[PDB]
Parts: structure tokens; C-alpha cells; sequence
DNA sequence: AGATTGTGTATTGAGA
DNA sequence: TCTCAATACACAATCT
């Protein structure tokens, strides 16, 4: 059967980039998944709206790219789950920090900052 | 016991 | 035309 399949109108940054960011400006410099998908909802209206394939989405890029680390809840349960999850800045690809050109951005240039790195990197 | 987490697999389509 | 971030679903194992 054909796959199902749609892209959706979210903010005009990359996942890697938004989940980054929230984890940089933690407290801690480390969330766990749950808290993660709860900040990411407050960055933007989109992600209080009713698609929630997003939150699978982000839990792909915690795995997928090398930037994300797991810091185990537990150090004596190596698999352990709910861990913390924290972000190497010297392993993100800087062009992921930038601005998309989307449709979303291209509706209002003037209200995205062109670049997240100025949040992410000390 | 279903919800959640972490990872594997795979397809998609717009920017470049 | 082509890349890869976006998106979708499987599945094992933990979590509550
Ligand atoms: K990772």
C-alpha cells in the first residue's frame, strides 16, 4: 500500500536545531524526551496545533544525529529509558542552526532570527 | 498493560 | 536532478 505522507507548515528551523536550542537554554543543559517535546510545544503556535507526528519526529533526531547524548537517569541501568538527553555543540553541523528557506519563512521573513547558532554556542 | 522510549528501517519532496 | 531533513511506522524493552 502507498506510504502516508504529508509535510506540514512548521517553523522554518531544523528539528535538530529547535531541540538544541531548548536543551542549551535548560537550567541543567540536559532534558529528558518528555521535557523536551513540552518545550519545544512553547517555541511555536504550530506545535500547539492538532498534527503530533513531530514529537515521533524529534525523538528521531535524538537518536539520528551525534550532537544528541544520552546521560542515563540511572548510571547502574545502562537500559534504563527516560534518560537525559544533552547536545555536544562542536558536533552540529552549523548549517542546521540557520534559518530555513521555506514557504513558512518566506510568508514573513522578519519575525525568524536567520540564525539559531547565537543561542546555541557560548 | 498500555504508554513511552530508543533505535532501525524506509519513503518523501522542496530547496538548491 | 539530487540531497537529506521531514515524516512514518516497526519493534523491543523499559516505565508507571
Ligand atoms: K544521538
Amino acid at each position: 500500500k502507498k506510504k502516508n505522507y504529508q509535510r506540514y507548515p512548521k517553523p522554518p528551523y531544523s528539528y535538530l536545531a529547535m531541540i538544541a536550542m531548548v536543551i542549551q537554554n535548560s537550567p541543567e543543559k540536559k532534558l529528558t524526551l518528555s521535557e523536551i517535546l513540552k518545550e519545544i510545544s512553547t517555541l511555536f503556535p504550530f506545535f500547539k496545533g492538532n498534527y503530533k507526528g513531530w514529537r515521533d519526529s524529534v525523538r528521531h533526531n535524538l537518536s539520528s544525529y551525534d550532537c544528541f547524548v544520552k546521560v542515563l537517569k540511572d548510571p547502574g541501568k545502562p537500559q534504563g529509558k527516560g534518560n537525559f538527553w544533552t547536545v555536544e555543540v562542536n558536533r552540529i553541523p552549523l548549517e542546521l542552526l540557520k534559518r530555513q528557506n521555506t514557504a513558512v519563512s518566506r510568508q514573513d521573513e522578519t519575525i525568524f532570527a536567520q540564525d539559531l547558532a547565537p543561542y546555541i554556542f557560548q
